[PDB]
């Protein structure tokens, strides 16, 4: 975090043409401070520093700071094996990808409490039983009966809730929010 | 697809100050034959044509066409259900999602053929049985053995191959290309 | 076109698990027609003909064409030297449209709306004084090397000021 | 700063189904403190527990901090009027480094490489004559009103054209 920030901080200030002291000026620091920064001695930098840094550099915190990193074994990762998740592999080079084992235990589609919608897109497959699926406006929504095999997509930001197929006992699908 | 073209063709055009006669002149045709094409008669203009087109507007051909289109019934799309691939739900709003439920039928691993990457990361589960899967340089590979219920992530372009655990008989893992 | 699509749509195919045969039917082609058109054969395919392959494949006529190209010489291209005069373009990025604008009207009583870009665009005032207005608008008075940014969507109106007779800006749409 | 995070911070521990009491264990807090940053009370983490918070969920620190934020009125921001002298910029297009640049050295035999950019950057000759080298380098005299482009990553330099003193340009980094 402290090397990506010093590296990023030095490219943006560069950037944008400021030297040391021109960038200390504006932050209450000296320029020896900010040599130090791009030297890696930023890490006990405060969040609301962190903001004012990139608010003088005219940028956003994330533009400042390293992507999420490299978790992978040459390209993969491996996982071995109301509602209950069981969260499958997950990868900081695609932070957005969370797939997921959901054991439905309701089978009352009255107990279907709605989302107000994901970022991402949404992958489902019902592994065992029948969902009963509602999505849109929770008020006055779309419904599906989804038996095993069956395959959907949730456009993101798509409000959704489901349960298994009423008096059906219980469920189980498969996710990925991706 | 003749809609969308006439509606990006004319954005383009007015986006590098050109009017009818200027585009009409770079292309061998008359300016009453581009207005016409910005009016939806551009349907029977060939591949080549479009190619030209693109071109003396320093773009792209995608750049002129309509994004894939909208299937979904408000945000969403459901499909009622060596290697037989059995293709879940797909979605023009989301061109690259390509989920499968492959039934793998042969466990000799020496009987991996390697694919030379993909376009797009690709989430794996294993539904049934035992996987033996190699990734990487298919001349030396990295390998693993995946039990039912296992996960697992490849990032785009990395090559990778499966069979069955050897002597095991079959397997079947569902695959989400994203 | 032609090569860039036999690619693009071997690619596409084979992503979607179809063999020529399987695209064929679909299209109620033959499976050789398909094998010709991955063969470098699809030139003379129409508009139309293109928009039913992307849409049986799933997917847009911009996934199954290939990019602009590139007219760089070794990563840069140069142009030697309201009336709009082009400035250098480049298929490597599209998007951008840099101009030098003769602005020749000097009555903002009388500036017309361009009702908003896609795009962001750059100004930077070369002669003269200019008389700007965007979103009762937002007005602004720029002497000669005053610099302005336009955020996309927009509406917006250029004039000289007020009886100083014409002005010059360059504008950089991006 | 404080409030972004609050609220990104509860959206990506949702998104990862982790309760209040998950998420404090890996990091070695208590559920009270991490209730406390949804509340909006992070501001004085540091860096480096940004980054541990950031890792345990699998994603950036940038993922879990709002965007730059907006200094524009109305959608517009205006700037009134080698050494740089730096135009307009904006937090809605971070990348966008707009300059004019004097250039004082007329020895093209003695001009200095900047090994590339990340980004394209459009060039415009305001005044005098412009020696550039870029890419044995490739080479163009350019004279007032020439324009040009440069690929990100392609190394560049400017000298005033041999013995013609000084010269002016407009460089737009996007
Ligand atoms: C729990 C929420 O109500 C449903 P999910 O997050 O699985 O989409
Ligand atoms: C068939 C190829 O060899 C493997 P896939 O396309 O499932 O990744
Ligand atoms: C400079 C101006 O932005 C040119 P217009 O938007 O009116 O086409
Ligand atoms: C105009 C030039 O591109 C400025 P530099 O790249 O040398 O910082
Ligand atoms: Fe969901
Ligand atoms: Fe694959
Ligand atoms: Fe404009
Ligand atoms: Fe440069």
């Amino acid at each position: 975090a402290s090397t990506g920030f010093a590296e990023l901080l030095k490219d943006r200030r560069e950037q944008v043409k400021m030297d040391h002291a021109a960038l200390a000026s504006l932050l209450g620091e000296t320029p020896e401070t900010v040599a130090a920064w791009e030297n890696g001695e930023g890490g006990e930098l405060t969040l609301t520093q962190l903001g004012r840094i990139a608010h003088v550099l005219g940028t956003s915190i994330g533009a400042l700071t390293p992507p999420a990193g490299n978790d992978l074994d040459d390209g993969v990762i491996i996982q071995m094996p109301y509602y209950v998740y069981n969260c499958l592999v997950r990868t900081k080079r695609a932070p957005s990808l969370v797939p997921l084992v959901v054991d439905v235990l309701t089978d009352n589609p009255d107990d279907a409490k709605f989302n107000s919608g994901h970022a991402g897109n949404e992958f489902l497959f019902v592994l065992e039983g029948e969902i009963h699926m509602k999505w849109g406006d929770k008020e006055n929504p779309k419904e599906a009966l989804l038996p095993t095999g069956a395959s959907m997509f949730v456009e993101e930001h798509v409000p959704h809730a489901f349960t298994a197929a009423k008096g059906t006992g219980s469920a189980k699908l498969i996710a990925v929010n991706f």
